[PDB]
């Protein structure tokens, strides 16, 4: 059967709400992005087909890579990403399979599978280090332009695990230089961990959409006592970099970018701390996305380095990238992208107001999210919630639940426009987290007889 290829929809666009990301013939895209970090350093052709390959068999149709993680940067072939400084008059060689034919093989082979490729054009270390001042950030963005301008499958990111008051004027330049000739593609940034880029991008020309990164500590954790970008205990609360970012207008859409990979430690410091499961993967996935944010970015610790048998990972990666595409998290996202692109896309707004009652704290905290004629509560706990079905049209409202670790539906009934009281049948907090879809009975997005919400390309 045809792959499915979502630019045959049209280039990426922001919704007019400003809330989402559309094709130009109005399609959804509901960004479900994996974090390839070092696809374009580490894998060979082969390798990178299949780890393409197995992306989209799961889902993702955003992959994240560092298209520069050091200056120069080095692939698996022994090929240098710059052979005269930023001067890349004669980066081409004829004969000569260099970094950017490896680059471009990617980026096309992605192409096939109807993937598109989150291009860090620069991760923040090399930068924050000095290796690219304010004119190599110009002929940098230029020749990444030139070359990549008419490549469907691209979204470019800004920074990369960065402040945006650190090297600001490089990365001014280099998102405006792109911009100047490639009027194709998106653009965003790649912001440091526990801050947004909406502090001090929501306002940039260049800026389509922000992004955060909420990976990867746990409620509490510090390492010292000197400033900190976020509120003490709220390390898991990813809803609320959403919040924010989406408070500063105008009114972009914003993603978490980052959050926290499977299998890596809270708060990466400590090999030996707790690692994050598939049930925390979920947890800041269905967070996010009913905070607001326009789709998700998943992560997995073996994966987005790349791991490979003589190759030990930092923070504790022992397991091989090929391994880890067996593992539970990285195989549960597609449930969400399923459950998101089955109703009314544009009109979802977050609203904790359908949630009555008193709401939990922490894990317990429900989260809801609405259309004009569908609403979705997510419980993460089963804590008793009482959900106020009067925020949506209709008389009488359908309702099901939606367990999220496998994406199998199971029928309620009907319900009237009052309050009502619900509480899954699963153990209390242990990670069986379920989603709350209650619908107008006039409207069939959902069937009473279906069992499972299927796979939407």
């Amino acid at each position: 059967q045809k792959t499915y290829i979502p630019w045959s929809n049209g280039k990426l666009v922001v919704s007019e709400e400003g809330r989402y990301l559309k094709h130009e013939n109005g399609t959804p895209f509901f960004w479900l992005g994996e974090t390839g970090w070092l696809l374009p350093e580490r894998l060979n052709r082969d390798e990178a087909e299949y780890y393409l390959e197995q992306c989209k068999r799961r889902g993702y149709n955003v992959i994240q890579v560092q298209t520069l993680n050091n200056v120069p940067s080095m692939n698996i072939y022994g090929q240098y990403s710059m052979t005269d400084g930023y001067n890349f008059k004669n980066i081409n060689q004829k004969g000569v399979y260099g970094y950017w034919d490896h680059m471009d093989y990617i980026i096309r082979t992605a192409a096939k599978k109807g993937l598109y490729i989150g291009m860090v054009c620069i991760w923040g270390s090399p930068v924050s280090h000095g290796e690219m001042n304010v004119d190599q950030a110009k002929a940098y963005g230029k020749f990444l332009a030139e070359r990549y301008k008419d490549e469907p499958n691209i979204i470019w990111f800004i920074g990369g695990d960065i402040r945006g008051d650190v090297k600001t004027a490089e990365w001014e330049a280099l998102a405006t230089s792109i911009k100047a000739i490639d009027k194709n593609h998106l653009m965003t940034f790649h912001p440091r961990g526990r801050t947004t880029s909406a502090t001090w991008f929501n306002n940039a020309p260049w800026l389509d959409f922000n992004m955060f990164q909420s990976g990867h500590r746990r409620y509490g954790q510090r390492f010292g006592d000197g400033d900190y970008p976020i509120e003490e205990n709220t390390e898991e609360d990813n809803w609320r970099f959403v919040e924010r970012s989406m408070a500063m207008k105008p009114m972009k859409p914003v993603i978490d970018g980052e959050p926290i990979y499977e299998e890596i430690p809270h708060g990466l410091h400590d090999e030996n701390e707790l690692l994050w499961k598939d049930y925390d993967v979920r947890r800041y996935a269905y967070w996010s996305v009913f905070a607001g944010s326009f789709g998700h970015t998943y992560g997995h610790n073996s994966i987005m380095q790349f791991i490979k048998p003589g190759v030990g990972g930092a923070y504790g990666a022992k397991k091989p990238w090929y391994d880890a595409l067996n593992d539970p998290g990285y195989n549960q996202m597609k449930y969400l992208k399923n459950l998101m692109l089955t109703f009314p896309f544009f009109e979802r707004v977050p609203d904790q107001s359908v949630i009555a009652g008193q709401n939990g704290e922490r894990y317990d905290r429900a989260i809801a999210t609405r259309g004009n004629d569908y609403l979705m509560v997510y419980n993460y706990t089963g804590r008793p919630m009482e959900v106020d079905f009067s925020k949506i049209s209709g008389a009488k409202k359908n309702a099901w639940w939606y367990t999220t670790k496998d994406g199998k539906l199971e029928y309620i009934g009907e319900f009237d426009n009052g309050v009502h009281k619900f509480q899954h049948d699963s153990g209390y907090s242990s990670g069986n987290d379920h989603v709350l879809i209650v619908v107008d009975s006039s409207k069939d997005y959902v069937k009473k007889d279906c069992y499972q919400i299927d796979t939407h390309e």
